[PDB]
């Protein structure tokens, strides 16, 4: 499966793939403003996420840091991102279909639409100015809009029991994107697409 991942934001943003254990593709590179970057993801790739780093820096190696959704300083990504980080999150050939959301169970630090390039599914968005609104409590020093869990590490906000409901923080999330997870246990929000479909992610879509 091919994702075109693309920035259009203004400024400059670190692109990342991963499925927790191991990189995807190259599993991150820079993007520019305009530009665009195609990798393609195993079949039956369980769990894979996308998402932004924003204010990077690395040296000659790869190594270095992001202020928003480091990956243990890689450039190229093979674990998951450092909160807040808004989440592209996919499931490929699980039973002969394709699974995709957007989550900010993880927080936002950039808007972002996910849509399939083929046919048979629609896409999802979250591209409300979440940062700005963020409420006080949740905002990262370091930039972006946190989730509550990360903020304050609570049964309730991480769901740790598998017992939650909603909150007034995660209530905030749902109600800038109603299309994203907002919590752990959200109405799933999540696109049935064709198995083998293929997308295009775009931060900063409007
Ligand atoms: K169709
Ligand atoms: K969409
Ligand atoms: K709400
Ligand atoms: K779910």
């Amino acid at each position: 499966a091919t994702f075109e991942i693309v920035n259009r934001c203004s400024y400059t943003v670190w692109a990342a793939a991963s499925k927790g254990d191991a990189a995807l593709d190259a599993g991150g590179r820079q993007l520019n403003s305009g530009e665009s970057w195609t990798i393609n993801v195993e079949p039956g790739t369980n769990g894979g996420k996308i998402w932004a780093r924003t204010d990077c820096y690395f040296d000659d190696s790869g190594s270095g840091i992001c202020k928003t959704g480091d990956c243990g300083g890689l450039l190229r990504c093979k674990r998951f991102g450092r909160p807040p980080t808004t989440l592209a999150e996919f499931s490929l050939n699980q039973y002969g279909k394709d699974y995709i959301d957007i989550s900010n169970i993880k927080g936002f630090n950039v808007p972002m639409d996910f849509s399939p390039t083929t046919r048979g599914c629609r896409g999802v968005r979250c591209a409300a100015d979440i940062v700005g609104q963020c409420p006080a409590k949740l905002k990262a020093p370091g930039g972006g809009c946190n989730d509550a869990c990360t903020v304050f590490q609570t049964s309730e906000y991480c769901c740790t029991t598998g017992k939650c409901g909603p909150t007034e923080y995660s209530r905030f999330f749902k109600r800038l994107c109603p299309d994203a997870f907002s919590y752990v246990l959200d109405k799933p929000t999540t696109v049935t697409c064709p198995g083998s479909s293929n997308y295009r992610v775009t931060f900063c879509p409007t």
